[PDB]
């Protein structure tokens, strides 16, 4: 792991793999960069297919299109932790990926992430692993009532979990158990969710972006509030830290944290990419936390701080929300849409987002709620 | 008039710096791009769902355009009017044919301006050699002698035979060459239903003819005065999208319209980073027919410096340690010392220091 790496200058290619929204919003950052953009994803209908210079359809297990993507690129990015660590380490090992393997192999499973947390000593919920039927007789006694179990390598957006209330839940635990290895960890009674972005390039240069507020609904984020209503910056900064002596990270990463019924803060969990929270940053901030991705994988100085010019309250639009709301977005320009072009439109798919710029947030959040139902 | 929702194909004719930018903003907020331009090169090509190669005058590959786009846009003037004319006719093409036509020729131009009730800089027809009497009795020394179309100053006696000889086979307008302290731009869009929204007042500096350096927000009081004239200007000439009006003030403080840019033009970038909504996204909500935002906020001052070629020779080395430089460059290949490659928006809370710091950084390059 390289602390200090190529500095690439506009007019070099930057590969991504990875053609989903996060790879869309990186590559217009790239082109506004003059930086030229190969993408690679499965589907000929990605959203990333035409903000690139070109594009290779091919699966992100697929060794000879890797290879392809890394002969045409002088960097190389990922916008999503589906690859193979051991895929991505050979590739690390002929081509110019600042961003290592580390961060992917030990973040795609739940149970190596939170060892490596509790390792690095930051405040993690107390957790065990359960891929067995008696694992699980272990996390009764070892955690208690309530307690939710988790696939360890499946899982986005609240899938993959059993929540488990009473001794009349683990019926459908063990159903889940009985398909994928698992972990288990305390059910704790959350007031309130945040996360910090943080972007780290060349040299150990280190940048945070505005603390972000988030409420999820049905498990899938659906509102950040930025700044967020509760002061723990200070204390997700001094994680962070931790975090990163444990865990190389370059380019954009996401720590999501809960706090307490008690406003005790834990480290939930580590995306190692741009995030979903962090979307309000390209109207609200001075960068967005695309811009700061792009100039710490190719080797740029990072802003040494980032401006919210305005409070934000970003709404995510899922299928179901442009279902209720798209015949609305003509008259509301302040509602600054984001649609991203996906063609299939399904319920819980996250198709677009809105982000709405306001001095009260608190009134903007209630004028929300109203309109999503 | 067409409302347009995402999903939408948006065809723009000219895929320079400018299409791009419109591009970016279009495919973020989830319509579709066609872009039509001569080059294989052009900077705005692989932001574009599609790719036309044809040259702007090619009436099957603008034809093929019309066909594919539920709204055509244009970057640029690069289309004659008579050609656009019959596009607009056939074809949604919201920004019309009318603004186009007018600045396409000077003296119809400042006629319709005057029409208009703009303050426009006192001019004379040259259009024989005995008029250039007709022009030293109103306007006076000095006055400059400009082709009437298509787009040479006279102080004194001396420089009379050099217009004389441009008169010459060449129809001219003439006017009064001003003493200028300053000059400014207002940057506006106008939607559906009368719906006008402006962009703060910008200061511009020229500098060989191109322009340098833009600061927002300009450091002289003319708002007010510059959307009445820009009010008047919308009363005669049909705009739909964002359009330009650049302002000359003199030494008196006069304000005057100098000219017309009905498109994004190169002094509104900085309201990429600057400001809550930028020049382009309000484009496409105008042109696809949805609602404006009432008013532009300015989040943070800025000072935006264009790069030519010759800035990029002097200054490409120092851009990775200046992330609060905010490049964009556009990805033309061909690196020429006066070209357009680039601009830079500095936001900044001291706009007077960071000017300084600009010329300092820029002097190396002239
Ligand atoms: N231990 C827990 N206690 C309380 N709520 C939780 C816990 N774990 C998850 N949740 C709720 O489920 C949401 C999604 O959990 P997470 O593990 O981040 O799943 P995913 O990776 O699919 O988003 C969280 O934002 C939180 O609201
Ligand atoms: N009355 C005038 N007094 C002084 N300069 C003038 C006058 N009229 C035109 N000019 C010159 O011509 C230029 C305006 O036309 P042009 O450069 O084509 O448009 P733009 O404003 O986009 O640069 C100015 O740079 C100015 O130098
Ligand atoms: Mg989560
Ligand atoms: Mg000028």
């Amino acid at each position: 792991n390289a602390m200090n790496f190529n500095k690439l200058k506009f007019g070099a290619t930057i590969g991504i793999i990875g053609g989903g929204q996060l790879g869309k919003m990186m590559a217009q950052s790239a082109q506004k960069m003059g930086y030229k953009v190969v993408v690679l994803d499965p589907s000929e209908d990605c959203p990333c297919r035409y903000v690139a210079h070109e594009f290779i359809q091919a699966k992100y297990d697929d060794e000879k299109a890797l290879n392809q993507l890394g002969q045409k690129c002088d960097v190389i990015t990922y916008e999503f932790e589906n690859i193979s660590a051991q895929q991505l380490k050979l590739l690390c090992e002929k081509y110019n990926i600042p961003q290592g393997y580390q961060a992917i192999q030990l973040l795609q499973d739940r149970l190596t992430e939170k060892e490596t947390l509790k390792s690095a000593g930051t405040k993690v919920v107390p957790f065990i692993s359960v891929k067995e039927s008696t694992d699980i007789d272990k996390a009764i006694e070892t955690l208690g009532y309530p307690f939710i179990v988790k696939t360890r390598f499946g899982g986005y957006d609240g899938k993959g979990q059993v929540l488990i209330n009473n001794e009349k839940d683990l019926q459908e635990g063990f159903k889940l158990i009985e398909t994928s290895e698992c972990v288990a960890e305390k059910y704790l009674n959350i007031k309130k969710e945040v996360s910090l972005t943080v972007t780290r390039g060349n040299n150990n240069q280190i940048t945070f972006f505005p603390l972000q507020e988030n409420e999820h609904r049905n498990q899938i984020l659906f509102k950040t509030i930025v700044p967020a209503r509760i002061d723990k910056t200070a204390e997700a900064k001094e994680q962070v830290n931790k975090i990163i002596q444990s865990i190389h990270f370059i380019g954009t990463f996401t720590v999501e944290f809960f706090i307490d019924s008690n406003n005790q803060l834990y480290v939930n969990e580590i995306a190692p990419r741009p995030h979903n929270s962090g979307h309000y940053s390209i109207e609200a901030c001075d960068y967005s936390q695309f811009d700061t991705h792009i100039l710490a994988v190719t080797g740029q100085s990072l802003p040494n701080s980032i401006e919210l010019l305005k409070p934000a309250v970003m709404m995510n639009l899922l299928g179901k929300d442009l279902d209720l709301l798209e015949n609305e977005f003509n008259e509301h320009p302040e509602w600054h849409l984001h649609i991203y072009g996906k063609s299939e439109r399904k319920d819980s798919r996250k198709m677009g987002h809105m982000t709405v710029l306001t001095n009260d947030v608190n009134q903007t959040e209630q004028d929300m709620y109203a309109k999503f139902e």
